């Protein structure tokens, strides 16, 4: 007439999911009549004793294609008021998203993918095996994450088993996979060779995010390859045979294997610096070969998040922005962030690494050095995520210094517009991305041996970083190379 009390419920809902929904929000509320009626949808879901309870109880059907189902509730209260509520169930394929990385860069990008996906795909389940970010149980619950411990930095057996159980248990399954690029082969292969025999599972996408500079060193060496295209095609058959189980030798985990995902699956390569495949003429073949799966890693994920998403993100990466802003604020002096490094597979080297980085910081803040920033600065430190005892040694050398928790990827400071006035430090993937104008100087690693300059410049990382226009050859600095500031006066070598 219409004093009929209307309500509308909309839900999404995977195959075989149980649903129990209250039609009304008036309390009690007590009904004389009602009726439940399936009103759209092809499979019949209302089983007669369903209809007789006031809350709606149904099991989503097994489907081949997503489909909407409709149910109309009508009631007359004892009062005797009329109610009508229209219910829509969007039934969608069960889906899985798997993300694996032991490093920093890929894990950061995967995090941003998860947060976006929690909005776009609420019913997706998410499995992570991460080394350097650990969400709380609350955060996991909020993002539908189950977590798994990396073994030898790679996909663990228990992650694979859990994926197998989903394949066995879900009637159709969409899977997305995401990995560290350099380490794809050991992260994804054990998963893909299980899933390969499951006809109900569709691998809809594989995302590859660069470890960082590591893949560029590899590509720099791989420039030498004769018959690149031949090697890559042999790469496809090899990878194909390994996943099919036809070939048992799972040993060629490197370059010619890692750039074939797109030949076997829908896949996207998110390059830290896509332009490297163009800047190096000899890699044009590889650029051709990756074709329209070649993407540039994006840094607008944070900006594109809504404000709740931005908070959840900062909270998961443990960045307290307001606290850093306070610290910036605070002193008259402009702010300087020194970015540190770590040694992989060289624990015997890390005290030497600490002592050298202390010397690099000293060069920046000591007037008796040509690398002097030019003014007094408040001193800030970032911490290599894997720096461990290197970070504590550097930290206790400076009373004085403010940490930037080392676990925070530096690019989140870029994305949050929390870059200081000056940044300098050790050669790192972070310099592949940070705007040139912020960089005061970059310093490359030296061993206790060389110290010779000509062949020091030969180092792949140096040649990458030159080619990318990050640094100019005539200005490359090596630790050793730099004046010794340890006594308080900077003395030339
Ligand atoms: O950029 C990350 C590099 O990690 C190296 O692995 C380290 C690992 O990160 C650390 O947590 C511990 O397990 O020591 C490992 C030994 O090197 C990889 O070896 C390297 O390839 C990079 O991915
Ligand atoms: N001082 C540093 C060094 C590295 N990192 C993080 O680790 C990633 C890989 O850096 P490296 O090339 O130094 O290993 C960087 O992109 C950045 O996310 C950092 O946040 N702070
Ligand atoms: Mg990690
Ligand atoms: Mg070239
Ligand atoms: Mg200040």
């Amino acid at each position: 007439t219409q004093s009929i009390i209307k309500n509308d419920i909309n839900k999404t809902i995977i195959d075989e999911e149980y649903v129990n929904l209250e039609p009304i929000n008036q309390s009690n509320i007590s009904f004389t009549k009602h009726s439940w009626v399936q009103t759209c949808g092809t499979q019949q879901l209302l089983t007669e004793q369903n209809k007789e309870s006031i809350s709606l109880s149904v099991v989503a059907p097994r489907l081949d294609d997503d489909e909407k189902y409709c149910f109309d509730f009508n009631g007359v209260s004892n009062k005797g008021e009329k109610y009508i509520t229209k219910v829509t169930l969007n039934v969608v394929a069960p889906s899985l998203e798997v993300y694996v990385d032991h490093a920093s860069l890929p894990t950061l990008q995967q995090l941003m993918d998860i947060i976006k996906s929690e909005e776009e795909n609420p019913t997706a389940q998410r499995y992570i095996a991460w080394g350097r970010i650990v969400p709380t149980d609350e955060q996991m619950k909020e993002l539908n994450i189950t977590s798994f411990a990396l073994i030898n930095n790679h996909t663990p057996a228990d992650l694979v088993q859990e994926i197998v159980k989903q394949a066995q248990t879900k009637h159709r399954l969409n899977v997305k996979l995401s990995s560290n690029t350099a380490h794809s082969f050991d992260n994804l292969v054990p998963i893909l060779k299980e899933l390969n025999s499951f006809n109900n599972v569709t691998v809809t996408n594989i995302d590859l995010y660069d470890d960082g500079s590591a893949e560029y060193v590899n590509l720099y060496n791989w420039r030498d390859t004769l018959n690149k295209t031949d090697n890559l095609k042999i790469g496809k058959d090899y990878l194909e045979d390994v996943i099919n189980g036809i070939n048992e030798d799972t040993s060629n985990t490197g370059t010619s294997s890692v750039y074939n995902w797109q030949k076997l699956y829908p896949a996207n390569y998110h390059f830290l610096r896509k332009d490297y495949l163009t800047l190096e003429p000899s890699l044009h073949e590889l650029r051709d070969y990756i074709g329209d799966s070649l993407k540039q890693m994006q840094w607008d994920g944070f900006k594109k998040f809504n404000s709740k998403q931005q908070e959840l993100f900062l909270s998961i990466v443990n960045f307290d922005k307001q606290k850093l802003q306070n610290e910036y604020n605070s002193s008259n002096l402009p702010n300087f962030v020194f970015t540190g490094t770590t040694v992989w597979a060289g624990n015997h080297e890390r005290e030497y690494y600490a002592k050298q980085q202390i010397n690099v910081i000293n060069n920046a803040i000591n007037e008796s050095s040509p690398h002097y920033l030019g003014n007094s600065y408040d001193l800030f430190f970032k911490g290599h995520p894997g720096g461990g005892i290197i970070n504590t040694l550097i930290m206790q050398n400076y009373p004085s210094m403010v940490d930037i928790p080392s676990k925070i990827s530096f690019e989140v400071l870029m994305m949050t517009d929390m870059l200081p006035d000056a940044v300098a430090g050790i050669a790192s993937s972070l310099y592949f991305t940070i705007p040139a104008e912020k960089i005061k100087f970059i310093v490359f690693t030296s061993t206790e041996t060389i110290t010779d300059r000509e062949t020091a410049l030969r180092s792949p990382l140096v040649q990458v970083m030159i080619k990318l226009g990050i640094v100019k050859e005539e200005n490359v600095l090596f630790w050793a190379d730099l004046p010794n500031c340890e006594t308080g006066v900077c003395i030339a070598v």
